[PDB]
């Protein structure tokens, strides 16, 4: 029926109901470590998580969301290529079916395990639906994960999971302190892109993190546990959720770094 990530409904058909998937800023895109300058304008990035309050964690058929309460100026993204304060609203992942795919960004080609996006709305336009109607409505924070040493951080996501089995499924899910899930470097590559999923919204400033996130075998295992199906439905392995990276078009990609 709708979009998802299968043969017959994934990225490559979603053009059909969301024409803006051919458009001129679409992401994921491949960054090229090479190509990518360095921008002295850039300010410092400012990631101020210290008062989020998370609040449930919804499978919603593509993958599963963490939702903040973003009612108060509380966890903010600043700085960096962004003007103005950004307010975090939910983070989620994308991942593969096997260690070696998953990321929607790439590096030189590189696909890694898995990507976390931590989603932020522009406080100028009062709200997420408002914002992603802007150009520079919302900021992603997006960090790489590789299978290697357990993420202490990520296990309270990870522990929960079996109860949000199926799609529509939530649960209750206060005080995850999203802090937990960066890694130790905050050098980053910038870019002008959109959504990753439909409606593909031309809508974001990227922020991705150069260093990834180590996550264990076993967490990475229970993420591929989920079902993208309902309960009593068949089961269809939450797996693969990602979408490949598309055309820079006329697009630079700005390091923080030398
Ligand atoms: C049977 O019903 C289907 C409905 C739709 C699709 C596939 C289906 O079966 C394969 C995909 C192709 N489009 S979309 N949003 O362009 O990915 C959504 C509508
Ligand atoms: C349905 O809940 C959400 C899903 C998604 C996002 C935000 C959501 O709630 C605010 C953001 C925009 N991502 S992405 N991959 O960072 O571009 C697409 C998926
Ligand atoms: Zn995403």
């Amino acid at each position: 029926h709708h979009w998802g990530y299968g043969k017959h409904n994934g990225p490559e058909h979603w053009h059909k109901d969301f024409p803006i998937a051919k458009g001129e800023r679409q992401s994921p895109v491949d960054i090229d470590t090479h190509t990518a300058k360095y921008d002295p304008s850039l300010k410092p990035l400012s990631v101020s998580y210290d008062q989020a309050t998370s609040l449930r964690i919804l499978n919603n058929g593509h993958a599963f969301n963490v939702e903040f309460d973003d009612s108060q100026d509380k966890a903010v993204l600043k700085g960096g290529p962004l003007d103005g304060t950004y307010r975090l609203i939910q983070f989620h992942f994308h991942w593969g079916s096997l260690d070696g795919q998953g990321s929607e960004h790439t590096v030189d080609k590189k696909k890694y395990a898995a990507e976390l996006h931590l989603v932020h709305w522009n406080t100028k336009y009062g709200d997420f639906g408002k914002a992603v109607q802007q150009p520079d409505g919302l900021a992603v924070l997006g960090i790489f994960l590789k299978v290697g040493s357990a993420k202490p951080g990520l296990q309270k996501v990870v522990d929960v999971l079996d109860s949000i089995k199926t799609k529509g499924k939530s649960a209750d899910f206060t005080n995850f302190d999203p802090r937990g899930l960066l890694p130790e470097s905050l050098d980053y590559w910038t870019y002008p892109g959109s959504l990753t999923t439909p409606p593909l919204l031309e809508c974001v400033t990227w922020i991705v993190l150069k260093e990834p996130i180590s996550v264990s075998s076993e967490q990475v295992l229970k993420f591929r546990k989920l079902n993208f199906n309902g309960e009593g439905e068949p089961e269809e392995l939450m797996v693969d959720n990602w979408r490949p990276a598309q055309p820079l078009k006329n697009r630079q990609i700005k390091a923080s770094f030398k």
